[PDB]
């Protein structure tokens, strides 16, 4: 209660997209934060709290090089432009899994975390390069949330 | 002080089990059954760390899972909150392998509540780095 | 406004060492925290949360088996004595590629709660600084906040 805050996770109906949902359960979106345009939306400015977590899985190593990104942007006001506050970079495969032996499950789980001045009207994003290797199957393994400290 | 606050490290004398050692834990929080209890309600910054560490790599393919749930109160169910899954193996062999997992989130609490962070091989688990196998709430 | 708060991250141009900068995109110093010597220094007492990222690069896998450290420590004032608060350990080559070598990334995220007294020093270190990666800012951070 009081302070903005925001916990919303991945539309587990939506496949091959990160679309986050605030209308669930343990999700949160109160006192003033929007969910807008698949952004968050900072009703005043102060020190937020950010972070997201995102989880890949996929079925074997294909022939090509597999590069995962996550990444938490701002979108000011005052530029309308996207700036990267956090982001991290995971490689699952280092070799394509041998052909006729059996293609095996990965898991990349990417988080991030960390504390940002905003201003009023700046909209939040967490986005990732392969939303097609998304896992959704157990809540809770895709989130991203703020809160003003 | 004032606000509840949780941080319980893993028992490293505990063979093949998770097991919260009741060492910070003021302000209401109360360590029972394994589960942190909450004793207001609230807005709970939620966060833990496992540490899996293996010799080797063996033939079969090994998952990693660490989850805190939640045991509400008005919906008393065992329900996930943060969760996280790791494969260390793609291939098999002996080397050491590591594989750290940290989860973090803001959650809306209510009184009664508990809550409990598991994993699903603790055979895997790495206590050389001790303290960091941990559980912490704290109301903000 | 109000809170003691840091979010420094790594300088690009300082090659093979982990030096955090105070900038003035997206980064945070203010309210009391200092840094002197590449540490954040506490200016009150409290409980603060604790977090750091760093972003581990290499251009394939050597003979030698590589492990990733980042920690993070506390020097007390009054013992200047190094506890460790928070750790993780990784290692991203299981054998050495044979000879096409590929790139690797490993990226290492440390939180936690942690009580501090006033003119606590905390830093941010890592083993294996030849594996580091500068490209994009945001990848490697280092921050603090009283709760």
């Amino acid at each position: 209660s009081d302070k903005p805050v925001a916990h919303v996770v991945a539309n587990p109906q939506a496949e091959g997209q990160l679309q986050w949902l605030n209308r669930r359960a343990n999700a949160l979106l109160a006192n003033g934060v929007e969910l807008r345009d698949n952004q968050l939306v900072v009703p005043s400015e102060g020190l937020y709290l950010i972070y997201s977590q995102v989880l890949f899985k996929g079925q074997g190593c294909p022939s090509t090089h597999v590069l995962l990104t996550h990444t938490i942007s701002r979108i000011a006001v005052s530029y309308q432009t996207k700036v990267n506050l956090l982001s991290a970079i995971k490689s699952p495969c280092q070799r394509e899994t041998p052909e006729g032996a059996e293609a095996k499950p990965w898991y990349e789980p990417i988080y991030l975390g960390g504390v940002f001045q905003l201003e009023k009207g700046d909209r939040l994003s967490a986005e990732i390069n392969r939303p097609d290797y998304l896992d959704f199957a157990e809540s809770g393994q895709v989130y991203f949330g703020i809160i003003a400290l």
